[PDB]
């Protein structure tokens, strides 16, 4: 009923491997997220190819973080084949708007990083985490990316942004994260990565993680 | 220092053929070429290999790296296979910068940190911590910083805090020395005669 969507973080370097996994998991995942390490090797052709294959939403996790003019150019090339793009809010409103303006014309999505979970985030990013979710709400982006390391914190984030959230659905070991599925709904996404893509049988893993969402 | 800064071309074009033509034309008058994602995303890092091959000068990847350490490391490895240096954000934290540095150090290649930006959006979150980012750059001993030249006095303040080389857009020269780079873009790449324009800027 109110089960979140399953987003695969397809963090492999080899395009053949990436394509094999996509074909294998397409019936169980709702979205595929690709980043620069995969895309940088051969360019955006891989996003196009992933799209010839699965007919599911493809999100480019490119952490866009430049001036408006450059953000616009990155957005245009990226959203040619991707369905959505992930941007930083820390570079300011105008930079985010530049990406949104491109996405709107294409009926595609802009997703803002409001909060991160690596240790270094504590210094400058975390102090403004609420300011970022407020800006995501103001600009009406399509979704935000934020951590699930603290369920109570995830609830606070959703309540400020009032937007779909994309968040990890499993911990560092690949096990279920407790007490977040009751916070999320059918417009949110949970991310699973290595626990699927490092398997020799990614289909069975994707099936397992999809069923985990009840 | 009191010698002339280096000249960096911001090669902000989309087309592969044009990029390569410009590079060949200007190679003898620029000290470095900066490439960004809009150019690289079309065909991937092969274009950096071909550019580096043609100019045999410093190639900097302006990728504004801004992720967690593990992802930053991966981007650094792929980028620095052909590029000589990479531009990273300091805002996402020390560990994220250090991940790129650790890759670069093994390759004798450069890490350059954005400490300050000049678009209107920079005011909101970046500018209030600009001094702290310069201090971070100093602490981490990155190779250079990227900062604006809108106010020469401010550029001087940044240099005094970081005590690092700066890469800054092209009165500004009095603040710069032989370790710094002036960035020039459209004036060169959009010229009818890029070689001529590059030579002229190099003479300034
Ligand atoms: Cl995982």
């Amino acid at each position: 009923s109110h089960m979140p969507k399953l987003m695969l973080a397809l963090d492999v370097l080899d395009r053949d491997r990436a394509l094999k996994i996509v074909e294998d998991v397409k019936d169980y995942v709702d979205a595929i997220k690709v980043g620069y390490p995969l895309v940088l090797s051969t360019g955006t052709e891989i996003i196009k190819e992933i799209k010839k294959l699965c007919n599911k939403e493809v999100i480019a996790d490119f952490k866009v973080a430049d001036i408006p003019a450059t953000n616009e150019k990155i957005a245009k090339i990226t959203l040619k084949y991707a369905d959505g793009i992930i941007v930083h809010g820390f570079v300011g409103e105008d930079s985010v708007k530049a990406v949104q303006d491109v996405a709107k014309k294409l009926n595609k999505k802009v997703i803002m990083v409001t909060e991160m979970s690596h240790p270094g985030a504590v210094q400058f990013l975390q102090p403004i985490a609420d300011k970022l979710s407020e800006m995501a709400k103001k600009l009406k982006v399509d979704a935000i990316v934020a951590p699930s390391t603290r369920p109570e914190r995830l609830k606070e984030i959703k309540e400020i942004a009032e937007l779909p959230v994309i968040t990890p659905g499993v911990g560092a070991q690949g096990g279920k994260i407790e007490d977040i599925l009751n916070i999320l709904d059918e417009n949110d996404y949970v991310i699973v990565g290595r626990a699927i893509y490092q398997s020799q049988n990614p289909k069975e893993e994707a099936k397992k993680y999809k069923e985990m969402l009840n």
